[PDB]
């Protein structure tokens, strides 16, 4: 499963607020129980990472609709096992749910 | 880049005709200069291989429209560097070309 998604890094480990918190349009790929980030589809096929980011494991990840986040629509929350938390924005709700199911079933 | 494609194993290394030559509907994923095969999208996210197949490298691969193959339409040919050759069938020509560009640019 892959596609573009607006992403925001919210939390880091140990209840620390992430220092880098602006939204960025990234091309996401769910494969082999992990999620990789690329600038676009072409970088994804070539294996060139978003910002030297390493793919993250979706093992025991918590993924759900971000009701609490109100600054925008179709936003879902992803908390990785290591404590990092991201907010992802999809084009509409159907896609949002498509992503939530994909991740929750990895 | 990923999606379902009908696949046929044509050639093996050393100008040997592949022994296993029936068409099979497989879910293909182009990521990090390689191509993985899965039974479906869900197996792809989970990392469960098509038939214990290992992803193949697209490094120096030859990919083109299979003019010579006439038994069906929208079929492209992929020759890997190690000698293996596969024929892939897409739903239409646009998608076929989409796949040919994706692979040729990996
Ligand atoms: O450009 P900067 O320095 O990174 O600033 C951030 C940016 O404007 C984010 O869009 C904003 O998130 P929200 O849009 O979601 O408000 C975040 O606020 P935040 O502190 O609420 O996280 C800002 O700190
Ligand atoms: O079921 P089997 O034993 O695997 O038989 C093959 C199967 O019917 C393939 O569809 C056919 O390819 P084509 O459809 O493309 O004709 C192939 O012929 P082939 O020898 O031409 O490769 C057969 O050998």
């Amino acid at each position: 499963m892959e596609g573009f998604l607006n992403r925001k890094h919210e939390w880091e480990a140990h209840n620390k607020k992430a220092s880098s918190r602006s939204w960025h349009n990234v091309y996401c790929v769910i494969n082999n129980q992990e999620m990789g980030f690329y600038k676009d589809a072409k970088s994804a096929a070539s294996g060139i990472p978003y910002h030297s980011e390493v793919p993250v494991s979706l093992k025991e990840a918590i993924c759900e609709v971000a009701l609490d986040y109100k600054k925008k629509k179709h936003v879902f929350k992803l908390r990785l096992s290591d404590g990092n938390e991201y907010l992802f924005q999809a084009k509409d709700d159907e896609e949002m749910n498509t992503w939530i199911q994909a991740i929750s079933s990895a």
